[PDB]
């Protein structure tokens, strides 16, 4: 996240790191126990086999026994088309189930088909670059974005800061787009670079994609 700011310890319990040997490359979002959901770009070339699932995080420099680590046992896509950048989602269920408590909770996910128009204030969230060649975040970032259709597809939702360059960066893919307190966005890709001040980011349009999302938290 270019341009947010630091999230209270443990704001945001349905935040998730992806790991793997030495570290974060993505963000999810717990929506069941035992399931997450991501970006499917986050781990289009990854063997999963390797991903360490956190949940419970905050600092990802320290250890924090507020964390819980799972393994993914089994991935569920929705037709990722990476030439068109369509349906960039996908959910990992875990090896076990999390032990729902103040710092690790179920994301609540908006209704099948809600679409949320221009001008909807939501945060954005993550551990990714925090820009001026920063690297990756150590303590969780959040920023206010609002939603735009201007250049962007149907098929995303799209957000832009006003008045500033700001914006989701590399290794917030897969961090959860929160507006009025459901979860509507997978972040997905930029354009322009980061925080460009010209392009929306984009995010994979959760509410588009709830019945299948429910149909396999069952
Ligand atoms: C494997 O791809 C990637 O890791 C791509 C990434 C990481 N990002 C990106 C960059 C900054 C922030 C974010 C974030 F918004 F998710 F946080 C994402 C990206 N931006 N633009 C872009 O093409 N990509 C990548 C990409 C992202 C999403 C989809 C989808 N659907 C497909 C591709 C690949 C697209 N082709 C290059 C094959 C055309
Ligand atoms: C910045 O964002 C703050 C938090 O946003 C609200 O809560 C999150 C979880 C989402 O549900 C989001 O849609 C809500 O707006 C707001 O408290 C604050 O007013 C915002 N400030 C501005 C100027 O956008
Ligand atoms: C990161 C993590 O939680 N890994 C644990 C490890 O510490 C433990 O020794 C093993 C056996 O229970 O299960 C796994
Ligand atoms: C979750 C959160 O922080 N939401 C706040 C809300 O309490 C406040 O009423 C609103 C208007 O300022 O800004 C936002
Ligand atoms: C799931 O995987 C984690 C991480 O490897 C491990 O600590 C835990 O024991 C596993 N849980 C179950 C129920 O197999
Ligand atoms: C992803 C999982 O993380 C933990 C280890 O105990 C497992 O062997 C696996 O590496």
């Amino acid at each position: 996240i270019v341009g947010g700011r630091r999230a209270r310890p443990h704001a945001w319990p349905f935040m998730v790191s992806l790991q793997l040997r030495g570290g974060h490359f993505c963000g999810a979002t717990l929506i069941a126990p035992n399931f997450v959901m991501s970006a499917a770009h986050c781990v289009a070339n990854v063997n999963v086999r390797a991903v360490r699932v956190v949940l419970g995080a905050h600092n990802l420099s320290r250890r924090e026994p507020t964390r819980q680590v799972f393994a993914v046992q089994r991935i569920f896509e929705n037709g990722y088309d990476p030439v068109n950048l369509l349906n960039d989602i996908v959910i990992l269920q875990l090896n076990g189930s999390a032990t729902i408590n103040a710092n690790v909770q179920v994301a609540q996910l908006p209704a099948q088909g809600r679409r949320l128009g221009n001008g909807v204030q939501c945060l954005a969230m993550g551990w990714g670059l925090l820009g001026r060649n920063r690297g990756i975040a150590s303590v969780l970032q959040e920023l206010n974005v609002t939603v735009v259709t201007s250049l962007c597809r149907r098929s995303n939702v799209c957000t832009l800061v006003r008045g500033r360059q700001a914006g989701v960066c590399f290794g917030d893919s897969g961090s959860p787009l929160v507006c009025n307190g459901l979860i509507h966005g997978i972040a997905s890709f930029v354009r322009g670079g980061c925080a460009s001040g010209l392009y929306p980011d984009a995010f994979a349009p959760v509410a588009q994609f709830v019945n299948w999302i429910d149909s396999i938290i069952q």
